[PDB]
This record gives C-alpha cells, sequence and structure tokens, in this order.
C-alpha cells in the first residue's frame, strides 16, 4: 500500500496544522474545537473510503474519479473531473514538496530563509528522478507510519459556526491521497478488486488513526501553528526535545512528502492515458507503458508546481485550499457519479450505497463550496485554470473527431506512380554521400544530386572531384550569391517537381543523418538538413528519407 | 554609419560615468583629473581608429579582430580573439541594456526599484525582435547624436597615480563599438574599403566630440555619479531642469542603448560564420544569409545576457570591467596581429604603421592588465569563460578534423542492393495509411505493413477491416500485452532486418508526417512516430522516410 498510500499518509503532516490555523483566527482557547472537527473529518473519510471501496468493486479496470465521472454523468462533467484531477496532481506535488521543505526548515531553522530555493530544488530533483524512470519508494512510508505511531503512543503516555465549517473544510483538506488506490487498482494480486478494497480499508484505518492521534496530541500540548514549523514538528519537539528521534521524525516526514510528490508525478500519466483513450489528450499518451508522454507530462507538472510554489511563495497554508478544491471537485463528481450509477441500476444493496454516496457527495460539495467562498483569494487559480484546461480538452476532442471524419472515409486511390526521382543534396563528396547515393540508386533511377555552392571556384573544384568519382548520377551545382541554402534549393525543387509531375514521378529526397555516439554532436552535425526539412520539404508533399550514417 | 555606430555612440552614456566613479573613490575634488584622462582616452581612440582604418584597408572582405588575429599570430591567438569577441557581444547586449534601463529609471525614478525586471524585459523584447528577423535602426542614432550635440552646445553656453590609471582603463571602456565597422565592411558602396575607412573616421571624430563634451560638462557642473542616475542624466537635468527636452534626451539615450544591444545580437552571427568557416563553430552557422544558426545564437546571447545581468544585478559599474576586458582582448590581439603583419611584410609606409599599431597594442594591453589587477572580483567571469569557450572551439575543430579524415577518403563501394522492403507501420486504416502504402508500393515490393495492437479483439477487427481494404500488402498484427510500441516493434524489426540481410535487401520505413496548418497540433499529431525514429530507427542503419500528408 505504501507506494500508493504515500499521499494520504503524508497528508497528516499538514492536516492538523491547517485545522489549527483556521481555528487560530478566533483565539488559542478555540483549539478545543479542533477535537470534534477532526472526528467530523474522519466521518467524511469513512464515507469517502466506503464510496471509493465501491468504485474498486464497480470498476476493476481502474477508473478513479474520471471514468466514474464520465460514464455516469456525461462528457462535460467527465472532462471537469479530469481537469480537476490534473490540478489535483499539480497541487499534490506543489503542496507535498512545500510541506517537506517546511518540515526540513523546522529541523534546520537556519534554512528557513531559503524556503522557495530549496523548494524548487526538491521539485527539480524529483523531476530528474521521474525523467530517468521500485523498493526505495516503500521504506519511507513504513518509516513514517512507525514513527508517527510511536509518537502518538508516547504522546498519549505523556498526556496520561461558519468559521467552524471553514476549519472543517481545511481539515478535510487532509483527505487527498485516497484516489491513488482507485487509480492504481490494476497493479495488485490475483483478486485485484477485493485486494485493492482491503488495502484501501487499511489505508483509511491508518490515516484515521494518524490524523486522530496528531489532532489529540495538538490539543493536549496546546500547540499553535508557528510560521517557522509544522504542528507535527512542534509535537515531536515538545515530546522528545529535539533529540535524535525528533530529527528522525522530521527527516522521515520530509521524505514521505517528497515521496507523495513523486506519486503525483508518476500517477499523472495514468490520468493522461485515461483521457487520451477518449481522444481528449494527445495520442502520444495512449502508449502508456512505453513512456511517450511521460517526459512531456513530467516537464509540465514540474513547471506548473514551480509556478504555483513561487507565486504562492511556498506557504503551504496559502496553497492548501487550492489543493483541497482540486482534490474535492473529483471527489464530488465521483460520488455523484456513483450515486447516479446506483439509481440507474437496481442492485441488491441499492439503498445503502445510495445513502452513503449521497451523504459523501453532499459533504464534499459543502466543503468545496466553503473553500470557494472562504479562500477565494487563493482559489482563483482554479477558476482561471479549469475553464482553460477543459476548453483545451474539448478543442483536442473536436480536432480528433474532425480528423477521424476526414480520415476514416477511404476514398478512390490516387493515380498510379510510374517511378521516383531522388534528389540527394550533397555538401562535399565523402563516404556519407557515396553511401546515400548508392542507396538512392538502389531505390530508383534519376538520382539527381545537387550542391548549393557558395563560391564559383569551389563549385568548379567540387564538380571536377565529382567527375573523378565513379557514381553515374547527374549533379547540379546551384550558385547562391550570398550564403543561402533554401532559396536556390527551393527554386530547383519547384523546377524538378514540375518536371516530375509532367513525367508523372514522385519527388523524394535523401538526407543522411550523421549520428555520432557523443550526445552533444547533434548540434554540430546534420543540423543543416533539419533546416531543409522544416523549410522546404514539409510544405511540398515530398518524401524526405533520412539515412542513419553512424560514425566510428 | 548609424546602424553600425550605435555601439560606440551609445558608449558615451556610461564612459564618463565610469571615469567619475573610479575618480570618486579619492574625493569629489579629484574630478579635475577627469579632464586629462578623457583626452588621454581620446589619444588611445585615435590609435584604435587609425589601427582599424588599416584593417579595412588590409581586409576588404571584412575580418574585424578575428581574421587579423588568426592569419597573423596563429590558431591559439585567433581562437582567443574569437572567444573574447563572443564575450564582448554578450557583454555588449548586457551593458547596453543595463545602461538603457538605468537611463529609463533616471527618467522615471519610481521604476528604479524594478531594475532587473525591466532589464530582463528589454533583453526579452530585443530577443523577440531579433528572432523574427531596416530604417527603424537608424533614426535613434541620429536623434542621439543631435540631442547630445545640442546638449554639449547649451552646456558650453551655460559654462560661458595608479588610481589615475584605473580611471584611464575604465574610461577607455567607453571605446567598445569600434569593431562594428571592421566587422561589417561588406555592407557598403562600390568602394567598400575606402568608404568604410571614411565612415569609421567620421565615427571616431563624432565619438571623440561626444565623449569630450560630456566629460567637460561633467567637470563644469561638478556632477558626481549618483546610484539613481547616470552622469549624462545629471547633465541634462542640471541644464534643462527635467523639462520635455530632458525626457527626450533620456528616452533617446535608452533607445540608442537598446539599439546597441540589437547590434550586438545581429553582429554575433558574423563572428559565428567567420569561425565556422574555419571549422571552429558548428556547420549550421556556415549558411549565414539563410539564418540557420541565427535563432540558436540569439537564444544563447539572450540567456547569457540574462545570467550576466541577474548575477551582477544590473549595476553597469560592476559589469563594465567585464565588457572592457571582453572588448580590449580583441583590441590587443588585433593590433598585435596588424603589427606582426606589417613586420612580416615590407610595405611603403612600414615604420608609421609599425609605430601606430605598436603604441595602440601597448596601451590596450596596459588597459586590460589594469582591468585584470583592479576589478578581478568582477572580471573572473572572463577567466572562467575564455578557457571553457576556447576549449569548446578546439574540441569542435578536432571533431571536424577527425570527421574530415574519416570521410574525405572515399573507399570501396558497398555491396550492390537487390531491392528494398518497406515497413509501413499503421495505426488505423485511413486516407493517410492508404497514401503511404500507395507510395511504398510505388517504391518497391514487399510492402510489409505492421500494426502493434493493444487489444486482441481490436486486433481482429483491424485485420478484418484490412482484408476489406483492397491493398495487396501483407500486414502483421503484433500484440503488446501492455501499452507499448517499441519492444514488439523492435523485435519484429530485428527479425525483418535479419531476413532482409539474408535475402540481401535494405530495410526502409515510412512514417507519414501528418501536418495541420495550426502550429500547435504538432504536439497532438504524429508524435508517436518521432518516438519510433528516436528509439529504434536511428540506431539500426535503416532508411526512415516521412510522407508529408497535409491536412485540409
Ligand atoms: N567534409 C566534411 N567535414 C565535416 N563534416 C562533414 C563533412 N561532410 C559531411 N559532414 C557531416 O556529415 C553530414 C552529412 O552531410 P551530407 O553532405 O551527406 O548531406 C548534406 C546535404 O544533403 C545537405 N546540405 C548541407 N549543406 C549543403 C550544401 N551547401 N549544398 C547542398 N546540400 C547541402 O544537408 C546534408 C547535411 O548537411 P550538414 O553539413 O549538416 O551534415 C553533414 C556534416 O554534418
Ligand atoms: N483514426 C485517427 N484518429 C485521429 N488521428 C489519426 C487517426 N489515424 C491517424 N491519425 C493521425 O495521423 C497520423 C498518421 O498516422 P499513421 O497511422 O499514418 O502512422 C502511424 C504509424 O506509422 C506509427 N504508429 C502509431 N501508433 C502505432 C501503432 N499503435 N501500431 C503501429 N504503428 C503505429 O506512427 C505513425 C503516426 O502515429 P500517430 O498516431 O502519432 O499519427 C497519426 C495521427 O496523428
Amino acid at each position: 500500500l505504501a507506494m500508493l498510500s504515500s499521499d494520504a499518509l503524508s497528508s497528516v503532516a499538514y492536516g492538523t496544522e491547517q485545522i489549527l490555523i483556521i481555528l487560530a483566527t478566533i483565539s488559542a482557547a478555540a483549539f478545543w474545537y479542533s477535537i470534534p472537527i477532526a472526528v467530523g473529518v474522519l466521518i467524511l473519510l469513512l464515507a469517502l473510503i466506503l464510496s471509493y471501496r465501491q468504485i474498486i468493486y464497480a470498476y476493476p479496470q481502474g477508473g478513479g474519479a474520471y471514468i466514474v465521472s464520465k460514464e455516469n454523468l456525461g462528457e462535460k462533467p467527465g472532462l471537469i473531473a479530469g481537469g480537476s484531477l490534473l490540478v489535483d496532481y499539480i497541487l499534490t506535488v506543489a503542496v507535498s514538496i512545500s510541506a517537506g521543505t517546511d518540515a526540513i526548515t523546522s529541523a534546520f531553522p537556519a534554512l528557513h530563509d531559503y524556503h522557495v530555493p530549496i523548494a524548487i530544488f526538491l521539485v527539480l530533483v524529483i523531476m530528474i528522478l521521474n525523467l530517468r524512470g521500485a523498493s526505495i519508494l516503500a521504506y519511507p512510508v513504513y518509516l513514517f507510519v512507525v514513527a508517527l505511531l510511536v509518537l502518538i503512543a508516547v504522546g498519549l503516555f505523556k498526556l496520561m459556526l461558519f468559521l467552524l465549517l471553514k476549519a472543517f473544510s481545511s481539515g478535510c483538506s487532509a483527505l487527498t491521497g485516497v484516489e491513488a488506490i482507485s487509480n492504481a487498482i490494476p497493479a495488485f494480486k490475483n483478486p485485484p478488486a477485493r485486494n485493492a478494497a482491503r488495502t484501501l480499508a487499511m489505508m483509511g484505518i491508518l490515516l484515521a488513526i494518524l490524523f486522530s492521534g496528531i489532532t489529540v496530541l495538538a490539543y493536549g500540548y496546546g500547540t499553535a501553528p508557528k510560521p517557522d514549523e509544522t504542528v507535527v514538528s512542534q509535537i515531536a519537539s515538545e515530546t522528545f526535545g529535539r533529540n535524535v528521534f525528533y530529527y528522525v521524525i522530521q527527516g522521515v516526514t520530509s521524505l514521505i512528502l517528497v515521496l507523495a510528490a513523486n506519486t503525483g508525478f508518476s500517477a499523472f500519466p495514468q490520468l493522461a492515458f485515461n483521457l487520451a483513450r477518449d481522444q481528449y489528450m494527445p495520442r502520444m499518451f495512449t502508449v502508456r507503458g512505453d513512456r511517450l508522454g511521460f517526459s512531456n507530462g513530467i516537464i509540465f507538472l514540474g513547471f506548473a508546481s514551480i509556478v504555483l510554489i513561487i507565486l504562492f511563495g511556498g506557504q503551504t497554508e496559502h496553497l492548501i485550499p487550492l489543493y483541497a478544491v482540486g482534490v474535492f471537485i473529483p471527489f464530488t463528481l465521483s460520488q455523484t457519479g456513483m450515486c447516479m450509477k446506483w439509481i440507474k441500476q437496481k442492485p441488491k444493496g441499492w439503498i445503502g450505497k445510495m445513502l452513503i454516496n449521497s451523504c459523501g457527495a453532499l459533504i464534499s460539495f459543502m466543503v468545496l463550496s466553503i473553500l470557494f467562498v472562504t479562500k477565494f483569494n487563493v482559489v482563483w487559480p482554479v477558476l482561471i485554470f479549469m475553464p482553460i484546461v477543459v476548453l483545451l480538452f474539448f478543442a483536442i476532442k473536436n480536432h480528433y473527431t474532425a480528423v477521424g471524419e476526414q480520415l476514416r472515409i477511404v476514398d478512390k486511390e490516387p493515380e498510379e506512380i510510374k517511378g521516383t526521382v531522388v534528389i540527394v543534396p550533397v555538401a562535399g563528396v565523402t563516404t556519407v554521400v557515396q553511401k546515400s547515393i548508392h542507396y538512392a540508386k538502389s531505390l530508383s533511377d534519376q538520382v539527381i544530386a545537387v550542391h548549393v555552392s557558395f563560391d564559383r571556384e569551389q563549385e568548379k573544384k567540387f564538380e571536377k572531384r565529382w567527375e573523378e568519382l565513379n557514381n553515374g548520377v547527374r549533379l547540379v551545382t546551384l550558385h547562391s550569391s550570398y550564403r543561402s541554402l533554401v532559396h536556390p534549393f527551393d527554386k530547383f525543387l519547384e523546377t524538378v517537381e514540375a518536371k516530375a509531375k509532367k513525367e508523372q514521378f514522385s519527388v523524394m529526397v535523401l538526407f543522411p543523418q550523421f549520428i555520432t555516439k557523443k550526445r552533444w554532436h547533434t548540434i554540430l552535425h546534420n543540423q543543416s538538413a533539419f533546416l531543409l526539412r522544416v523549410r522546404l520539404f514539409w510544405k511540398k508533399d515530398i518524401m524526405v528519407a533520412t539515412l542513419p550514417y553512424h560514425f566510428k
């Protein structure tokens, strides 16, 4: 469960802190109310757990909060859930990294001045880790569970209305990672659905225990959220006095928050694939296992997290309502979808599932409404992003539908080709030119070599050296008055294409891609051919073949 | 002259300011010494002018300070001059933009807090202007000349030892733009050499007049360099009292400094071409007039100027010794090269050219030595960049020489090809697939279509739809258990390449590049083919042809 429960188990490092921050606007003595609200949050958690249990039972293939919110409501709610899951992933990496840096700064207060630099550094190291592709993502979660359990144990040993709703919303903001198991069902044992339901029940129990313990410890110690450190940090400090175990707790908390960010990065492509299978995201994302869109997606979430951690300054309190909205819109849409699927169907336990999902959906909608009407000064990014991202999804869907309409219809075959002319541009006669012209002669005749010379005498010397060469292909030296390569070439191209069309031939070009095993010679070599392809050979409907001449 | 004299004529906005800053460490009363040093700088200017006059006479083709410093000394000094000209261009854009922003902030003191933001904004707007490719670059220079001439006139109307060497160096740092005419000789009238010499003489006279007037006005007004504004700004303010004409002077000064930055950007590719013609810079830069390396070069100088304006904070005083070193190393190397060319040859006026170039070279070497031993805390970027850039130039030269050795030698022709097999991967039968397979059948037989299916039933449906299609090409459905596209494909590729080699055939692949006239659909369409080309078709020596299927 660890590799998937990272998000939810790490949420306790800031759930109680958010509750206390919202309850600190009244007075310190109001911290009493942090005890009921917490269990109230747990109540919602119950519903969510129960609700999502049904989802793993409902969709063994693994749908999370998108398939449920698309197959049940319709196109627009499904795309809204998808866009909100995307913003949930961006906020997951942002908030998890911000809280990890805040925990580190709590451990080492001298670093507190450099909060956003270490934050962007952590984002960048996670980006690099997820760009170059385990059991190293399961030890930190178990360490965090053990450390927090023993911290709760020793804390108990030592110990032995609108604003309330705002606190309830900001505390439910500690329930964000529950979607991970519903998204990653297909990664389980032989009974995937039952095993995933069991492990999500274990996740719910463990998260409830951790959150309740942290809240009761915060109540007992009478702690308050200092801008310098988290509430869990204060609990550990007041329980163990900044000893080795306190530093262990801080390091493990930071590690699990980094791990939660990593889970956000590694679970975004699951959303991208679920969307691109429905023609809403680019087809590059359809090949999930080959990691095609993985690099682009990691780049995008890394840059978005950087932007949302610099604009918001790394203060997790100012980013947590954005995260709560981004994770609770999919919650509401998913629970509403489960409710609608239940009412449309007639299963045996119809009434119980009805009531549970309806209660959960109402609670989640109430929470997100409060987040809207309370922290709008930090939730307006949702109101500017969801329209943009959903309109982008719909634009992609419209484009793919138009392409399908203009492509599925097979029509009359084109006119029969009676041969090809292969223009083989040459810089200087080398082994690469010899190989390319040999292959061109293999493909067809009329192998027209062309050299766009920049000097008349050099042109004559090159033509003489060509006449020395034994290849029997006609070569055309085009003189360019200034150091140009496109205009003479495209003039010759127009002439040769007109001649080929009159003789009914298909124009083809060879561009030997000189490849050297050094990974930085690509800027040096064959960078004058990408010019030709981009400029005058992808606008003419002309085949442009590349011969990978390797270097040794 | 304006489009080339922008740099030198804009240097007066900060030359006298630098002189006064260096002379302000003693006392305000030391500003008297700003009068002799200025004319002393003028003396050096004379030599430089004279020296570079000879260069336009020596090299009508246009060599500036690189060809002179390569054809006369040798490889290492020539590459040192090239690298130092590159750092001179980076510092030209950086310092010119920084001084322009400083002049703007002088005009509008409320903007002085946002100095580096407006600086990076100006760098970015010049980058955009020089990325998308006049007479709009000549009016600002003439306006600046007229404004400063009338300012000098009204200023005269109103008015009617180691540290000294440091001031002399920082004042000679106002002589930076002289290289522009020597670089852009070929852009002149029918007698290019004589006309360029005449216009550089006019440049020298005008720059001397402007600098002498500004220095004498600074002496007369007793002005001192305030961190808030330039010396020319103080002159204009004390002469015209922040009237409309003072704002005109400030705006025109900022405009000409922006224009100087633009000249740096637009003259860097001249250096890049002069280097790549000698195999020291990538061959992408050889095609100067077609603007191949222009985009990469503009990107590089823009980012380097951003780095050197953020690290140095936009303070032109802390960037001006870097600029002076970067412009005076090429000065010294060029004058030494002219001296050595004179001594090796035996021209009529041998002794005069000898003495002039020797005096200029000694003065320039002394200036750069003082810049080294005085402002090293801001000149260490040269000491970390010149080794890197010169070693990079030598690495490129070695790589190109090795490639020439391994390529110029034409060897025995490869074995004769007896035909080709064209693998034509297919996603779904469309018009694009029909066109690509028609072209493949045109090229050769054994048109092997392949479909890497992700679902068995979908595979059967696709095969049935193919059998419905009339094309007589064998199709292979490869089943991938997970959503992959490389591994099944490269296994099939290994098998088919082995079969082709046994039958002695050359493997070829077709990848129809779906092009839509929208400039942002490239992320959507045909992004699963770049995967194949990069992953398993540029490591196998397999021709990879792309068919530009346009969209309508
Ligand atoms: N003598 C030499 N010294 C060092 N490196 C050498 C070399 N001869 C070839 N190479 C390297 O091998 C690549 C093979 O270029 P090729 O001449 O086959 O094929 C050329 C030709 O098809 C076309 N092309 C480039 N310049 C051209 C020109 N001036 N006139 C006509 N076609 C040109 O672009 C292709 C690649 O051009 P690019 O020069 O970027 O790419 C060259 C260059 O990177
Ligand atoms: N039914 C449809 N709906 C919407 N857009 C459609 C479409 N059919 C084709 N296109 C668009 O046209 C491009 C032409 O792809 P084609 O199938 O010729 O050529 C394919 C094929 O040669 C290869 N390829 C991609 N997926 C493959 C797969 N699953 N199995 C085998 N080859 C594949 O890569 C080429 C380009 O793939 P990609 O899909 O990026 O590129 C596709 C896609 O962008």
